[PDB]
């Protein structure tokens, strides 16, 4: 595929470049505002793996650059776990060979939206120190291969390195309670709702120690949400019936030996409302 | 300078860049139409020892990489040479590599189109004397570009001395009519001397029938390739170190009178129709009789 041709080629290349630039004790607000962008025009050379015509922007590499060292990914390791080998498509969306990283395809507007909370966002990693429940934004990417403009994010994957999911919720708490459709239901893995949830009798036992870690988590993560004016998200659940920084084990007592993933996914009836009855269902799960 | 950080960035780039392309068995005429652009615009990003706006190209990158391994030049040694260290600044726009192997010379448009045509024609001639030839080796082209001006550098093998220094340098031309180094350029610690200078001083090049014969029949065919082209007004480089690898330098016979070191190259090879064969004839008179 060009596209990711294209997204491993710019990768690299942006790491190399910010491998010359000193990490700055500060992050000033023009940093929030800034891009990097290379457009590259061979004639009659390169037509292996690689398009002769593409552009290619990294956005903040300022700001994603500290974010992923918050994160504790080393700009090293986060370029081998994108390029050393090829990346796995699913259903667009990419996970990288290691199982590490997760890149997701985004809209135009979906990057305007980044952009104005980027700031914010930064700020929170800096409060909660890297610990949290949302999405760790690794990297925001701008690929431009035959008049086709594709916005693509890196983030830390929510689901293991090396152990199968066997169940999958998205968790919503919606008064309205939504169902997996027929055709769904038919994949190996399908993604199940609220409904399917309930229907299933699931509980996830890990705890009152680890729940009480978990809930003070969330309960910011979704006050900073609805502080940014933010609704619809999701809590992804991951169930592995018997380096992973939302996996959480099952209690001692627990009647199934489990492994549970867990994060806050669609951040891209008002916001007050939709916690509250969020934050209300996932308390009781 | 801007200039210098954009084409050390460039040089990198697409050495890199031609670290991943196996190089072919053979040159396809296209290669020779061949060229590699990158556009860089960074908005509120670097701003410490490189620009924010840039373009650099590189020409016929697939031809230049070839020539390269034909002078016996590996492609890393050449990055090395070229970016390890920044490039010392001589007189023109003339650049010369920290190791003192390579030299970097800025050049016209006008100069590139007139390259572009004979690229061909001097690949073909390098193929034929296996890169044993007293021309400029070329080694490397290419177009950076900033706010204000576009520049076209040309890297060549230095026919000067990596580790000796030059002590006295002519530009011999043959020249009907008589050519001599000015004042201003005299009292320089270097000048370039010329036909009369050389004349005037009585100037010799002790080297022996051996050498010279090797010389002599390089000479010859690189000035029968040059008039081929239609080429005219070139001269021969004449560098000598007095005594107290370089492809160019030629030791003191044995029986001469005093010990030195020659650098001999032909050089300003550009020009042509806008006659080659009474300029060759009158140029070989003069340098053979050294
Ligand atoms: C099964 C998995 C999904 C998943 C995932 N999804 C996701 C994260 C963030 C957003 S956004 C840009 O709208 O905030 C949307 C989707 N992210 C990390 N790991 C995993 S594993
Ligand atoms: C003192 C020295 C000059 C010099 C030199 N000059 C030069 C070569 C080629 C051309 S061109 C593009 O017109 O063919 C013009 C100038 N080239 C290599 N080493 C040395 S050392």
């Amino acid at each position: 595929d060009p596209l990711v041709g294209v997204f491993l080629w710019g990768v690299a290349h942006s790491i190399n470049e910010l491998s010359q630039v000193p990490p700055p004790v500060m992050l000033l607000p023009d940093d929030f505002k800034a891009s990097s962008k290379i457009k590259v025009n061979n004639h009659l050379f390169h037509r292996e793996n690689l398009p002769s015509h593409f552009k290619f922007k990294e956005y903040c590499p300022q700001v994603f650059r500290n974010l992923r060292d918050r994160f504790g990914i080393d700009d090293q390791d986060y370029l081998v776990s994108l390029t050393r080998n090829p990346p796995s498509e699913s259903e667009r969306f990419l996970i990288s060979y290691d199982r590490t990283l997760v890149i997701k395809e985004v809209s135009s507007e979906d990057i305007a939206d980044m952009h104005s909370n980027l700031s914010n966002y930064h700020q929170y990693i800096v409060k909660c120190h890297g610990n949290t429940l949302l999405p760790q934004f690794l990297g925001m990417y701008r690929v431009s291969v035959d008049n086709e403009d594709s916005y693509m994010l890196v983030m830390r994957n929510m689901f293991s390195h090396r152990l199968p999911v066997h169940r999958k919720y998205d968790l919503k708490g919606s008064l309205v309670s939504r169902e997996a459709s027929d055709k769904e239901k038919v994949k190996e893995l399908p993604t199940l709702k609220d409904m399917d949830f309930l229907n299933k009798n699931q509980k996830v036992y890990i705890g009152e120690e680890e729940k009480k870690i978990f809930l003070e988590k969330l309960k910011r993560d979704v006050e900073f949400l609805v502080q940014l004016k933010i609704m619809d998200y999701s809590l992804l659940l991951g169930i592995h019936d018997i380096i992973d920084v939302y996996a959480i084990r099952s209690a001692e007592g627990a009647p199934q030996k489990e492994v549970y993933f867990m994060g806050l996914i669609d951040i891209l009836v008002h916001p007050e409302q939709y916690a509250k009855r969020f934050l209300d269902f996932i308390t009781n799960i």
